[PDB]
């Protein structure tokens, strides 16, 4: 039988650790998911259940239902794109578009190109851990309160008005190296944004941020840290990936992504393996030396990628590959993609030259809109 998931949420802030993800794992292998004769007494389970993006649980003895049947596959967005308010065409104004390039790559690799600048709120896929990082939050913390995090940009503004949304506070810190929209676009959101011209990177910041936390008493959110942030992208980004490469028609043989906390491209890795675990995962190593907007190098500490069960292959690209790539994009789509976009485009075509890549389609996850990127446009045009 079948039962709201909405339900049983309370799982959500009473599992621990990522053993949970087994049975994640399981379901989405066998395509299905046997019935919990008690399911508040299952809680990974159930918690398995609402990471891939069932919104109905099984319930009884020796029965089993599809993903089909626990919601996996609902279509949630209005045909005519009318919605009651901000939080709910966050919500149900979904999947982001997945969109064929008219670029051509060797060895048979075709590219599709999932558009996450569609979210309302920061033009990005940084959109999707601030809501449900705050969402989580508001079961537990009084409104009023003050919510904090390092960003390179995108996660600040998306976490400004989704606070905003909730009846709290924000304060975002930044390094100085960071885009003007992520350090203006805040105020305008109504949060406080402290700029550190000294930090080189968003984690140098991490330890200033811990220490006010702890003088000031407000919440550090912790986008690197928070597992919300993964569970985000495994009910959205990589649900999407799945549902729309299935109903798409598509033969998927892999994502390429960039890596910033890596809880999008953890979450794409380890749901669409699950599934079937020769699609490969493509990510994006900026070169040593070289800053690509929003992203880093995976030695310099990141939780998912590193702890879960996920198969990837690096590619190293510089920041003019990444801008060389953004230029292409354009000028063969009319999309103008943001610079870590045509870093994981550029790391796409690198495998594809090398003929590491089965032929295919492979979705690559553009993470924001070139448009915020004026500077490095101009630099890129040389
Ligand atoms: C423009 C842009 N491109 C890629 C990413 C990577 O997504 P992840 O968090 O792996 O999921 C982002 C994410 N931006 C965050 C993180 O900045 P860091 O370099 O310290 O991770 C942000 O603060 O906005 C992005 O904005």
């Amino acid at each position: 039988a079948l039962a709201d998931i909405s339900g049983y949420l309370d799982v959500l802030d009473s599992v621990r650790g990522f053993s949970y993800l087994e049975n994640a794992r399981e379901v989405l292998r066998s395509g299905e998911a046997r019935c919990l004769g008690n399911p508040r007494s299952e809680p990974e389970y159930v918690k398995a259940l609402y990471v891939i993006g069932a919104s109905r649980i099984p319930v009884g003895d020796g029965c089993s239902h599809t993903l089909e049947e626990l919601g996996v596959f609902d279509i949630s967005v209005p045909g005519e794109m009318v919605f009651p308010s901000p939080l709910d065409f966050f919500e149900r104004g979904k999947p982001t578009p997945l969109v064929r390039s008219r670029l051509q790559l060797p060895n048979g690799v075709r590219v599709w190109l999932k558009l996450e600048w569609y979210n309302p709120f920061s033009l990005s896929v940084a959109d999707r851990p601030a809501v449900e990082i705050i969402s989580r939050l508001s079961r537990r913390v009084e409104k009023g309160s003050l919510v904090a995090d390092a960003t390179s940009s995108n996660f600040g503004v998306a976490l400004s008005a989704v606070a905003r949304l909730y009846g709290y506070r924000a304060r975002v810190y930044l390094p100085g190296a960071a885009e003007e929209f992520g350090k203006l676009l805040p105020r305008l959101l109504g949060a406080q944004v402290i700029v550190d011209p000294e930090a080189p990177s968003t984690v140098h910041l991490l330890p200033r941020v811990m220490k006010d936390s702890k003088n000031e008493g407000f919440v550090h959110v912790n986008q690197f840290y928070n597992d919300a942030n993964f569970e985000a992208h495994m009910r959205g980004t990589a649900r999407e990936i799945f549902v729309q490469s299935r109903r798409g028609g598509l033969a998927l043989r892999g994502v390429a992504g960039s890596l910033g906390t890596s809880g999008h491209m953890s979450a794409a890795a380890f749901y669409l393996q699950s599934v079937d675990p020769s699609i490969r995962a493509v990510l994006v190593q900026p070169a040593q030396g070289d800053s690509i907007p929003g992203i880093r190098r995976v030695e310099t500490g990141m939780l998912w990628i590193n702890m879960l069960d996920i198969s990837y292959t690096l590619a190293e690209v510089t920041l003019e590959e990444a801008m060389e790539a953004v230029v292409e994009v354009a000028r063969s789509d009319g999309l103008v993609i943001g610079p870590s976009g045509g870093a994981a485009v550029k790391a796409l075509a690198k495998k594809a030259a090398e003929g590491d890549l089965e032929p295919g389609d492979y979705v690559v996850v553009v993470p924001d809109t070139g448009f915020k990127y004026l500077s490095l446009v101009q630099n890129a045009l040389e």
